[PDB]
């Protein structure tokens, strides 16, 4: 008999989500996702960003993430945490690039 905390309590994101072709910013669909699963989101990818939700974004993203060790994950990962109710191991749903 206990209540769970937020699922992604203490995760501050940055969101760089394209279509492939690069016409489409899909940013906000996911924003809206993590903010309802507990997480911050920065509109910025400043220092106090742990993940970068990424797909078909910027390679100076992607760089500067790697650069900083913060979590590169895919949308999927945003799917599975949803789905399992819980903070799901960036490990398993990395972002490509
Ligand atoms: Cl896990």
């Amino acid at each position: 008999g206990a209540m769970a905390a937020p699922i992604l309590k203490d995760v501050v994101a940055y969101v760089e989500v394209w279509s492939s072709n690069g016409t489409e910013n899909y940013s906000k669909t996911f924003t809206t996702q993590l903010v309802d699963m507990g997480a911050k989101v920065s509109k910025t990818f400043n220092k106090q960003v742990t993940h970068v939700i990424f797909k078909d974004g910027y390679q100076s993203t992607w760089d500067k993430a790697q650069k900083r060790g913060v979590k590169l994950v895919s949308v999927l990962w945003v799917e599975k945490c949803r789905t399992a109710g819980a903070h799901i191991d960036e490990s398993l749903f990395p972002a490509a690039n």
